[PDB]
């Protein structure tokens, strides 16, 4: 069982004040605050063991290399990949999706083929596929939404066919909180020979993620949402697919040999996908974030967060003219609009109360268009958030509505 | 005037011991140690002001956004770019070169065209051009080296012609220490309508860099070599060229609008080249590294470093059978081989003495091939290195040669 007070004492920003008021940080879905264990693991690495990492002969450099490869192995166990070598270090979910779209996409999606996405995808899981489709002459097909924020799965028989090469689908919506039925959609996709990329940016901090039970072909996530540093993320690819993928970025460390008269040859997976100096400091920080989350326990985190979400939805019923978007069983985020007030104004008043929510289109324009709204407000309810912060949000929305209505 | 003792007291790793001995870190050309001002600027940002940055309405997020854009402006002044908007945040020099090669390269280099590089380039400034040439059917031409480690500039009339679209050239060699005559080569390139990309990864920490006096079209460098965090670098592009470049990575924040029925449109430069959450922590750290270096003064750093280099070359004359590679006026690095001993063995003995040097091909295979050696050892002599560390290197090479000869 979980202790929110003990957890909160590890996060230094949660003591801050904003506008003279105590911060209520409800925007973890945009980026999470980091525990002092993560902040300090990175700072200690810079203060005591820093060096370049490409298997340098000297001591600091050989030990930094081993730290980096141990982080690769730990992340691989965290998502239950069969091996550390199925994981590539990237800048974040966005970069991982771009790597797949170019490296796998340019050789496997041809003129006349199709790719399937959904109407709830974040721009990171839309734009790279629009670019791939435009480069190769393929078609981009879209699984539509239902009013409750779930996918219309009955449309799948019209979207999947013999030309469907990939399904790119979000694990958990960053706006709606919907968890998609990935295992079943992947079974479906594989019956047609299509591969499946899963955008897990909003899944890995809420519950255990097992890529071998999912059977996904590609899985991506970002460290800064998982209580870790910015600039680091993970791309998981089944070994047999990764081994056949050609390099995306070129440069040092991804090569086996470089010649100006005989050409260049590439090293093996995963190192063929990592050109130049990696983000070593971010990788040390990400390992520490995975150890911190694992020590708390993702099933404990999930129980606390679900309890907090039930509490907030129950209290939000006393806000007049509140519109919520998404299913009742939503994870992590609450997307809402208040009466006829523009989200930008509701968010500005909430910020004047010390409450940080996100407002706007949340990098999901197609989703805003589905709901016929230009924008929404969104409250994130993470493992360090409390009942008292939920009460402050409810009181604030009641005050706002009283004032502007 | 410079004080090495005061400077060294800012770098916590320089107090470390390795193998029970006092560390002599002579591998700054692979990656530099970081001052506590840089380490702490990043850690303080995570402890007190962390938030997502895409002009979020709440306070923390709006202040993190302004910090990031102020770092863009400071880096732009550091290299004397005409505006902050000519600078793109990337993971490092390698990623910046890949961005240029795809985004500028795919639209401006056609079948039958040629691109010019040099035989001393690092793999980061070779491989992306080999990939571009293979995608578009162009030719890769090479400026050869002279035995003293300088370019054979008399071969330029045979390499530049009416089909030459780009010159990609290193400012300062990471192995030889050669500083290339960039301004004159750029004048030459522009007479043919060719653009010039400069790899400045080993230039920005040794002396003032002015991109408007160079007149280069593209300029790239990495923060981790400039006493800053890993995972962050800078790509500078003349405004008129950048404004016409199409996006490379796609995703959130680089878009103006996203539609599944009307297509997607892009935001303006530089933001069109930055997809997804940036490395905010690395950007805060990079600003701090630029302030630290600027407070010391690059002309002061250059005077101290040149004095230290003169001292080392003069003392290295008492090492029997030492071979040096590169010009006498080399900057930052000393590349050498000891008698007939393999560099790997010399580097292993130097490490057993607490001395960190780099050994191998230094991500410059063509350069090793030119000199008909498989590998070299390399000592870096940065602003925090001392006469006493140089004496330890000289004594160690004499001891090694006595032992193994
Ligand atoms: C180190 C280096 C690079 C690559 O830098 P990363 O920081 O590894 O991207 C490119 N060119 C030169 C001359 C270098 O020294
Ligand atoms: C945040 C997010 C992304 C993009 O992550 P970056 O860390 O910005 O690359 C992609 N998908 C979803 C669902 C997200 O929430």
């Amino acid at each position: 069982i979980f202790s929110v007070d003990k957890v909160r004492a590890d996060f230094p920003v949660l003591s801050r004040e904003v506008n003279g008021l105590p911060l209520a940080y409800l925007d973890s879905a945009a980026s999470a605050q980091k525990p002092s264990q993560v902040i300090d693991a990175e700072a200690e690495f810079y203060r005591h063991g820093y060096a370049a990492v490409h298997r340098g002969i000297h001591t600091l450099s050989a030990q930094a290399t081993e730290k980096m490869e141990n982080v690769r192995k730990r992340a691989s166990l965290f998502i239950n990949a069969r091996s550390a070598e199925e994981l590539v270090f990237v800048r974040g979910t966005t970069e991982g999706i771009n790597l797949v779209a170019n490296s796998w996409g340019n050789s496997n999606v041809r003129a006349g083929d199709n790719i399937i996405i959904s109407q709830m995808e974040h721009h990171a899981n839309i734009v790279p596929w629009q670019m791939l489709c435009a480069r190769v002459g393929a078609e981009l097909r879209v699984i539509p939404l239902n009013p409750d924020g779930t996918l219309q799965l009955e449309t799948l028989p019209t979207l999947f066919d013999e030309k469907t090469r990939l399904l790119a689908i979000t694990h958990v919506s960053n706006v709606l909180g919907t968890e998609n039925p990935l295992a079943e959609m992947i079974t479906l996709a594989h019956q047609h020979g299509a591969k499946v990329l899963v955008d897990g940016a909003q899944a890995v901090m809420h519950h255990p993620v097992d890529v071998q039970a999912l059977d996904c072909d590609f899985y991506v996530f970002s460290g800064h949402k998982l209580y870790g540093p910015t600039g680091i993320g993970i791309l998981y690819v089944k070994e047999a697919l990764l081994q056949e993928m050609p390099p995306w970025e070129g440069g040092g460390s991804m090569i086996a040999t470089v010649s100006l008269s005989e050409g260049t040859t590439w090293t093996k997976a995963p190192w063929r996908f990592e050109a130049g100096t990696p983000n070593t400091g971010g990788i040390i920080g990400l390992g520490a974030a995975l150890e911190y989350v694992s020590a708390l326990g993702l099933n404990n985190i999930a129980e606390y967060e679900q309890n907090l979400m039930h509490y907030a939805l129950s209290q939000l019923e006393s806000v007049p003219d509140l519109t919520l978007y998404g299913p009742q069983n939503r994870l992590g985020v609450i997307a809402f609009n208040l009466g006829k007030h523009h989200a930008y104004d509701v968010g500005s008043f909430l910020d004047n109360y010390g409450i940080a929510v996100r407002t706007g289109h949340h990098c999901a324009m197609p989703l805003m268009a589905y709901y016929n709204v230009p924008a929404m407000c969104r409250a994130s309810l993470a493992m360090y958030n409390t009942h008292e912060e939920v009460d402050r949000l409810v009181t604030g929305l009641q005050r706002i509505h009283r004032l502007l209505g």
